[PDB]
This record gives structure tokens, C-alpha cells and sequence, in this order.
């Protein structure tokens, strides 16, 4: 009772059967025409299950979500994380979880006295919103400007410092990161077949480059963070990590069969780093897209500012539970671009079993997120941009709309940086739009909403301008 | 300008105005016919100002939240808490916010290396459906469970089934409960604290019980301290301690003194034990009311965990009905039905009518829980009310709706409660079936008014399944 195949080959697998024009995850939609929505292929020597049906990926995630904890390894992912020595792509062990619970202790204790990254993110908002009032008539693109109070939000949460505007070495992070978003965890021949990395391969030479690159800056951070530390302070999570790596040398019974070598100080720390510039940056950058789309939306969203924050205040955390109509707006942009629409995969660590079929150990779960959020059985015009959606009868609260809504994906393997995310898009999203609205430069036309296709899914460069007032 | 206010004397205000054999809420409620869904008294000589309306509420709690961040001094709080070196009833201050966010961390943070505050629940979880499978022959086995959490959150120990010093603890925060932000005549008028006050008497005692049992722990704790490890919100307070007496900048508005320490641990722990328990006794008793949402949790818990292992916390997100049951049980009996007052630190306005810098601002829970305006039969028993159309999740009924209530002074163990609730409730229906001893009539829903709403006691006796 195996779940219906691709046609396989010995040695290739499916791979004849798998060459489109459409991006991986809207083809692996349409193939439920004929493989219904739960299907496996082979890639290369490795067996893949595609999962369309969110009943069956809640099985996954959540049922069995400790069986299908497993990451699989990958010539790309072994090099962005010295061996899956990071969180993603990390295989279920406590070392996996303790992590975790050090990135997630961090972000709770971030800022010594009275200070969080409420303060940082509200500061961040703050200093582009001056920028952009400050260049109202010089058009200005935000994005950029975004993009740099994002990365200092998550800059101070895990090295405690910030990029100065117009900052040299800034402008090479983001070369680098756009490098390695490029040529990662696209299913490329190398990481389909990896002896071919006996042969030259230029996607794998570029890597190698930017994690140079990247590797540098770290370990600059790590060696000033190691002789300014002290027990009296926890800075950033970098400091966290510090002492936990030291209490790991005292012999502790706690942190004993934990890993807690340098490499693993510097994965955990240069991950929720990558994480929180490229997802949080991205889900921005859409909601920008989408917001310049409707900007019926941005209306409703400020007419609220209005009611329940503005004039006088800027909006805070404590309003989180009060503006319904902006929070979803912010599950609509998820739901309408998730940001990886092919999740990593969940691999199976033993036999097991995904509704009525078998499941054969080691094989590699892929849920489709896409196919998940975009299903015309459980949203109706999957295409429209609705915050409604997500409301309640009267727009006095949100809704679960469907089941198959998991934009942080769901279990044990549930995004680490969830809280951190919900705090920075409703907090920029409402420092904006209660001062700006957003348009499309003199009459240039609305951005295009396909977006380029990788480990996450980012928008084409849109140039956008605020224009006070809301 | 100014609200409706009922009618006060000099010195007295309006008391004896408020003479009533209903409980303070149900009255507060009642006297909306006469005054409306906002209006003002006097008690003694202090103002307060009772909210009704969410509206009201979500103004005071969030849109002016820190204006309306204030707590009242009260004798019976100030024994309490050592004159507001808690949380709960600490003033606005950053030491407030910083014990906040301490406790925050240490929760984040619980026993380093194969061990969460997940593992724990789950561990009293089973020990107490052990005890229960010796079936057909509850409560204090719950309310042990309850404290083993709050108790190694705090201090890294436990109980053990038949300890001297947990019954003991029982009794002591029972006195507590009896006493405290109950308007004595002590707390309206706190001069005649010079006579003999006889709930001062219970109280002082029941402290000094209390005040000698953190002491122990602390004294423990301090000669068993190390700089590598971290067991809990105690040795997390401790190292606060240290670094601020070391002179971290940033840690020197903010107090860490071995009276903040200690009354921040003591809180923790009572309001753990007290709070979660309470809840879940309600939880118990309308499931022993409506045995066919009994059902319906258990064939959710078959269908979406199995039976070959046990509820995991990764399930939040896949049981509905059950965690809509756990919302309409904190609905429909508020813990806080009156919530500690929220003081105004400058003069405001609260919808149209101005309001008094100093003015003691009660949110009536109650109200805002059964309004008839914004529940449909509010005494009701509904989980069905937080489910969506396909009962596929969950879905907001209200505004009205603030379980934990919301804005700058929200609660602090939201987290671990719904931990708790969610993992108890289930574990405990994975296996059992609430009836009562067959001789007996379904258990009286009014429950005790103090800080906290209790049910009154009521013997329950699960059967296998
Ligand atoms: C802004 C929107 C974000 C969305 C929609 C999102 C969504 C997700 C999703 C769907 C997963 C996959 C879970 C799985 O494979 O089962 C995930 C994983 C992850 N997310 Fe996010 N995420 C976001 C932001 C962030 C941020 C800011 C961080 C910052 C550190 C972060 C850190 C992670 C990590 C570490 C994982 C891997 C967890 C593991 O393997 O245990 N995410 N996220
Ligand atoms: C089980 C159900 C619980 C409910 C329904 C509940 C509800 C509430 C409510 C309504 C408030 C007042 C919020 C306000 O004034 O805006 C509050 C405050 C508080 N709760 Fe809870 N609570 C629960 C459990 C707990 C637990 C387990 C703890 C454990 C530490 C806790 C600790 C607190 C504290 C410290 C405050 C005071 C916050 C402050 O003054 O800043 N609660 N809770
Ligand atoms: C490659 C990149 C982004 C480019 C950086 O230079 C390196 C990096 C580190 C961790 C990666 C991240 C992209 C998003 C990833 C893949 C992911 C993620 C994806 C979606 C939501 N939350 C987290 C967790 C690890 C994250
Ligand atoms: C008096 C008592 C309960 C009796 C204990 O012996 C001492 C104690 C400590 C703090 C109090 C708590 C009851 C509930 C209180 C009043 C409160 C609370 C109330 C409702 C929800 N969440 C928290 C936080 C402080 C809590
Ligand atoms: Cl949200």
C-alpha cells in the first residue's frame, strides 16, 4: 500500500520525468492531476513524498512530528552549516533542542535592564521612518532602507550592534546572503549526485565563496564577543551561547551530551542571523507588494491606527491584541506568498505511515506549502488578496479560516523565530502606515507578484515610495 | 465629564450604599441598571471606577495602558507582597518590567539538557494517572500535580505523595486566600490596623509559615549556588542579583534585593498553584455537567494522538475542541472575576468621561464575560463558541473576550497556563471519564469570591475507559 510513484530509472530515479518550465512547488501542484495528492518520486539514489493534503501534513508535522524530525544531508546545506551543526537542517537530537530553547531564552531575556527587542525594533522603525519623511521629496526607495532595519533588529538580538546608514561592510552582507540564497538548497546535480564534486562545479565554487566570506565575519564577532564577555552581562545570544559553551567545559550534568563546540556556537548564531534578515525581509517585502496592489487595504489598516493608536503615540507590542484588521493583512501575506513553499525536508527516522499509505524509513517528506495555502478546496480564489479571510463575523478578531493555514509550519520543528517574526512585521507594518502610504513611483506600473524560487521565496526589486500622510 | 457615581459620605464614601448578599461582581453587574456600564464610588477614601464595558476595558488596558499601569497600596497586599516588591501589585516601574522578563526567561530557560517544563507536566501528569488508575476508589491529587510544575519552575524540588510540608503549605495559602484584597474594613480604613483585626491575625501567620519556607529554599539555594548551571527562577533571580551588586549599568533603576527575590519567587509559586489549580477544578466540574463534550474531547484525542503514546505539547495546534472547551471554562468563570485595581497615574479620560489621577480602576471580568450584548446565553456551557464554521480551528466570538486580559499589565504565566491546562486536561481524557460517586447530585457552580474564583469543593471519581 505504497503511495502512487513517478516513473523510476536505476541510478537518475524520476529525474526524466521532472523537467518544467513552472516553478518546483506549482508543478508539484499541477502532478496531483495525475497523482492524486500524495505522491513519491526519486531523486537520484533518494525517495522523496510529496505532500499536497494538509490532513496528511499535520501527520507529519504533528501527529508522528518526533519520526518524521529527521533532515536530510546535502553537499550545500553540509557546507552553510558545517554539517548540519545549526537548527534547520540539523537532525532531531537534544543538541537540536537545546539550541532551540537558547535562541528562544535569548529573545525572551534580550536587553539587560527593562530594554527588548521591542525597544530595538520600535528604534529601527523609527530611524526609517525619519528617513523617510526626511526624503519625501527625494524619492528614496525603502526595501533597502528596510532591509537595513530588519538586519539591525536581528544584529543587536545576536551580536548586540547595528549597520550605521550608507555602511560599507553592510552592503557585502547582503551580496553574500543574496549568494548563498542563490545557490543553496536548489536541487542541483551536485546534491542530487554528490560525487560530482570530483568534476569543477561553479554553483558550489560561488558558495564556498560567500560562506568565506561569511565565516570571516563570524568568527571577527565571536573572538571580540570571547575577550569583552562577561558573567554580570548577557549582551545578545551570542553571549548566551558563550556561557552555555563555557558551563558545557565546567562539567555540568545538564549541558554534558549537548553539542556545544565553537562550530556549533557559530552555526546556531550565523543561522538565526541568515533566518531573521531573509524571511523577515522577504514577508516585508510582499506585504509592500500586496499593500501597493490594495490600497483599499492600507486604508483600513490606518483608519484602525487611527481609532485605536494614533495621533500623539506610536504603536507598541502592548496593541497587539487590538488591531485585527492589520494582523490579517499579516496572515494574508503569509497564506497568499509563504515564504517556503517547499518546507525542508521531514525525513523519516523509521517506518512509518501518512494516511492508509507506508511510509518506508529514510525517505524525504516534502510538504507542499503552496499547494497547502493556495488550494481551491479550502480557499476560495486562491489568488485574491483578502485580509477578510482571517477576520471574525464583525472585525472584532481573527478567524482560522481552514485547517490547512500553517504559515509557521506546525510541531516539533515549528519555526524557532515565530514570536520574533509576529513582532517585527506588526511592528514595522504599523509604524509605517500610520504616518506613510505606499505608492508606485510617478506612473510606473504595480510590481510583479511571481516570485524567484528558492529555500525561500522572494519578490523581484520593486522600487516603492512612501508618501506621507495616514 | 465625570461618570455616574453612586451616592458616598464623607469618610465612609459609598459604603452601606453596597450592602448586598450577592457576590461583588454579580452586584457591580446589577448596579449597571441604575448607573450603566461605567460608573465610580468612593470606598473609604479612595476612588474606584467600575468598568463593565470592553470597550472601556481595552481603553484602560491597552490604548492607555501605561497611564492605567498603576496598583493600589493595600495593608493585606503590602503583609502580602512587603510592600509591592512583587509583581502583581508592584508599581509601574522597571522593576516590574525587569522581574517580568526574568520570569519570562527562567520559563524559557528550564532545566538546561534534557529536561522542559514540558517533561514536568508530563511527568506529574502520569503520576497522578497512576494514583487514578487505582479506578473506582479526586482533587488535592490535582492540585499536587499543579504544584510539583510551579514547584520545580521555582525552587528545582517537589512533592512527594503524603509530605507533611504540602498539606501544610495548603492550609497556610488557604488562611492566604481567606484575607487578601478582600475589603477587610482593615484595607478601606487602614488606621484600625492599630486594634485588634483578627484577618491581620490569620494572615501574619499564614505569612510567617510562608516567609519561613522561601527562606529555607533561599538559604539552600545560596549555599548550593554555582555560576555553571541555573536550576531555576530562584538560582535565575540569584544570578540577577549578583551581577547587579557587581554593578551591571543597566540593572540599577531596577531592585534585587533579597526582599524582591524573594517575594518574586513566592508569587510565582502561589499564583501557579492557586490560579491553574482553580481553573482546573472549573475545567473538571463543567465536564462532569456536560459528559458529551467529555466525549467529544476523547474522540479528538483518539483521532489526532492515538492511544500508543500520550498527549505531547507539539499538539497544540491539532486539538480544537479541547482547547475552545479550555477557553469557554476561562470564560465562563473568570478566574480574577473583579482583577486587581489598575490606578491611574495622571489624569485620563476613559470613552468620553474624564477620570481622576489616583482613581482605582476595577475591570469587572464578570461583565465583560456574560454581557447578553456581545454572549448569546452567557451561563450557557459552549465550547462551540470558539470554534470556527468546520470546527477545523479555532475563531474569536468577541472583543469582549480577555482570559488573561491584555496590554502592559497582561498576564505573566499565560504561557504556562495554557501548558498546563492543555496538557492536563488531555492526559487526564485520553484515559479517563469524569462521573461522580453515583449517590451523589451533579457539584454547585457558585464558587468562593476572593482574588481568585474557587469552586467549592466536590469529591470527583474518574472511571477508566
Ligand atoms: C517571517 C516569517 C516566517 C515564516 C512564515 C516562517 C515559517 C517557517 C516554516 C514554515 C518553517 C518550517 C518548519 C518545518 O520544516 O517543519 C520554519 C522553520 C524555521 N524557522 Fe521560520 N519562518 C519565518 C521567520 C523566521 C525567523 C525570523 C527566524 C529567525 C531565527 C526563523 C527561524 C526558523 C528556524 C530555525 C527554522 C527551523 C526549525 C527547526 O528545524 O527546528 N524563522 N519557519
Ligand atoms: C490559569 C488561568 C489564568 C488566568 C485566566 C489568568 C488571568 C490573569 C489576569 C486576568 C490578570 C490581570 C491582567 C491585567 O490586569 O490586565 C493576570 C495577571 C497576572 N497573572 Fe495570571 N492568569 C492565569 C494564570 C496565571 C499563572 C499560572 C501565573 C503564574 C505566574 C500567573 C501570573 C500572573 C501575574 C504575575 C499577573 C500580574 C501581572 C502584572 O501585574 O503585571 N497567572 N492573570
Ligand atoms: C540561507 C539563509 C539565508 C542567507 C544567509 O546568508 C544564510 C542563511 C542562514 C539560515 C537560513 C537562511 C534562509 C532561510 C532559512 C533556510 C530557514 C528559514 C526559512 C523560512 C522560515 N524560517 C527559517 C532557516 C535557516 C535559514
Ligand atoms: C495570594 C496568592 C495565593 C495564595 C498564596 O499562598 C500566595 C499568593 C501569591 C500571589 C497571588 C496568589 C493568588 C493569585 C494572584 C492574586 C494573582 C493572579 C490572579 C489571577 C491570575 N493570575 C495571577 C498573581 C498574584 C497571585
Ligand atoms: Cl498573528
Amino acid at each position: 500500500r505504497s503511495p502512487p510513484s513517478l516513473p523510476s530509472l536505476p541510478i537518475i530515479g524520476s529525474l526524466m520525468s521532472l523537467v518544467s518550465d513552472s516553478p518546483p512547488h506549482i508543478f508539484f501542484q499541477d502532478l496531483q492531476k495525475k497523482y492524486g495528492d500524495l505522491y513519491s518520486l526519486m531523486m537520484g539514489s533518494h525517495k522523496l513524498l510529496i505532500v499536497n493534503n494538509h490532513h496528511h501534513a499535520k501527520e507529519i508535522l504533528i501527529k508522528k512530528g518526533k519520526i518524521f524530525a529527521g533532515r536530510p544531508r546535502t553537499v550545500t546545506t553540509d557546507l552553510l552549516t558545517r554539517d548540519g551543526k545549526d537548527i534547520a537542517f540539523a537532525d532531531y537530537s537534544s543538541t537540536w533542542k537545546f539550541h532551540r530553547k537558547m535562541v528562544h531564552g535569548a529573545l525572551c531575556m534580550f536587553g539587560e535592564g527593562s530594554v527588548s527587542i521591542e525597544k530595538i525594533i520600535c528604534r529601527e522603525a523609527s530611524s526609517m521612518c525619519e528617513v523617510l519623511t526626511e526624503s519625501q521629496n527625494s524619492a528614496v526607495d525603502l526595501g533597502p532602507e528596510l532591509t537595513r532595519a530588519v538586519t539591525n533588529v536581528v544584529c543587536a538580538l545576536c551580536f548586540n550592534s547595528s549597520y550605521k546608514r550608507g555602511d560599507a561592510e553592510f552592503e557585502s552582507m547582503l551580496q553574500y546572503s543574496q549568494g548563498i540564497v542563490d545557490t543553496v538548497a536548489k536541487d542541483s546535480l551536485v546534491d542530487i549526485f554528490p560525487w560530482l564534486q570530483i568534476f569543477p562545479n561553479k554553483d558550489l565554487r560561488i558558495l564556498r565563496q560567500c560562506i568565506s566570506i561569511r565565516d570571516k565575519l563570524l568568527q571577527k564577532k565571536y573572538e571580540e564577543h570571547k575577550v569583552t564577555y562577561s558573567d554580570n552581562v548577557q549582551r545578545d545570544l551570542l553571549d548566551a551561547l558563550l556561557r552555555a559553551k563555557r558551563s558545557s567545559e565546567n562539567n555540568n550534568s545538564s549541558t554534558r551530551d549537548v553539542g556545544l563546540t565553537e562550530d556549533h556556537v557559530l552555526m546556531t548564531v550565523g543561522e538565526i542571523f541568515g533566518a531573521g534578515v531573509e524571511t523577515t525581509t522577504t514577508t516585508l517585502k510582499w506585504s509592500i507588494a500586496y499593500l501597493v496592489h490594495n490600497p483599499q487595504v492600507q486604508r483600513k489598516i490606518q483608519e484602525e491606527l487611527d481609532s485605536k493608536i494614533g495621533k500623539e503615540r506610536h504603536p507598541q507590542l502592548s496593541d497587539r491584541g487590538n488591531l485585527p484588521y492589520l494582523e490579517a493583512t499579516i496572515c494574508e501575506v503569509m497564506r497568499i506568498r509563504p515564504v517556503s513553499p517547499l518546507l525542508i525536508p521531514h525525513v523519516a527516522l523509521q517506518d512509518s505511515s501518512v494516511g492508509e499509505y507506508t511510509v518506508q524509513k529514510g525517505t524525504r517528506v516534502v510538504i507542499n506549502m503552496w499547494s497547502l495555502h493556495h488550494d481551491e478546496k479550502e480557499w476560495k480564489n486562491p489568488e485574491l488578496f483578502d485580509p477578510g479571510r482571517f477576520l471574525n463575523e464583525e472585525g472584532d478578531g481573527l478567524c482560522c479560516p481552514s485547517g490547512s493555514y500553517l504559515p509557521f509550519g506546525a510541531g516539533v520543528r515549528v519555526c524557532l523565530g515565530e514570536a520574533l517574526a509576529k513582532m517585527e512585521l506588526f511592528l514595522f507594518l504599523a509604524w509605517i502606515l500610520q504616518r506613510f502610504t505606499l505608492e508606485m513611483p510617478t506612473g510606473q506600473p504595480l510590481p510583479d507578484l511571481q516570485g524567484k524560487f528558492g529555500v525561500v521565496l522572494q519578490p523581484k526589486k520593486f522600487k516603492v515610495v512612501a508618501k506621507v500622510r495616514a
